[PDB]
């Protein structure tokens, strides 16, 4: 929301690879994703990323349960290796893929973390990124859908100025995302047996903006959810 946003995200990058993009513009998208992943706090406890390419059919590059989902350097290298497969623009099936990954394919702990779809497309499917039932379903499940059309959660950029869209895209997403509770720092370890330290919830979690009329938004982590208010060590 305002004042900030959570670090625990699941992001499915949905990349158009149609013939209306071309092998040239596809390389720009990959390099855009390369530097984009460089800015995101990619990590097992932070942001998890999945990448899906599509044209006539859907091509899963890697999902959230892959080692690339939690390693920044590993993931950044991989998006550059992504093969260009020409065809039509089957965004519908692509969104169904991101839906499957985000809501059924999470890492063991992260089923209820905020779900985010970042789609990149051209003049096509910009209105079908809202119209298609798959995108509607992601929204009513609490998921967030962002689209970058090249050539508020809808952004426009030209092929020569793609990277200029990164900062404003992060800006809009952070407003839609919830802010976790703000906890105090841990107290010193208590004397023994077993050592125990505590902390306080200074500010309450702030929910994010609903993605559609009257549909659920993530409520953000309480301090109890962010690792509890107490920790116990043994001596
Ligand atoms: C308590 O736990 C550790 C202590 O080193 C840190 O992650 C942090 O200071 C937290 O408040």
């Amino acid at each position: 929301a305002a004042e900030g946003c959570t670090n625990q995200l699941d992001i499915c990058f949905l990349i158009d690879s149609s013939g209306s993009i071309g092998i040239q513009n596809f390389r720009l998208v990959k390099q855009f994703l390369h530097t984009f992943l460089m800015v995101l706090p990619i990590g097992p406890e932070e942001v998890n990323n999945a990448v899906v390419t599509y044209s006539t059919d859907v091509h899963l590059q890697w999902d959230l349960q892959s080692p690339n989902a939690v390693d920044k350097q590993l993931a950044a290298h991989a998006v550059l290796e992504m093969p260009y497969k020409k065809g039509s623009t089957n965004t519908a099936d692509g969104l169904k893929a991101c839906k499957q990954i985000l809501f059924t394919g999470s890492r063991p702990g992260r089923e209820h973390v905020p779900k985010l779809v970042i789609g990149m497309t051209d003049g096509e499917s910009d209105s079908d990124f809202r119209t298609v039932r798959a995108a509607k379903e992601i929204r009513e499940l609490g998921g967030i859908v962002t689209v970058l059309a090249v050539g508020p959660l809808y952004l426009r950029a030209d092929w020569g100025q793609l990277a200029t869209a990164i900062k404003p895209m992060l800006k809009e997403v952070c407003k839609t995302l919830p802010q976790d509770a703000i906890c105090s720092d841990w107290s010193a370890w208590s004397p023994c047996g077993s050592q125990i330290r505590t902390r306080t919830e200074v500010s309450a979690p702030q929910p994010g903006t609903p993605t559609c009329p009257d549909c659920p938004a993530p409520m953000g982590r309480t301090c109890v959810e962010q690792g509890g208010l107490e920790e116990i060590r043994e001596c």
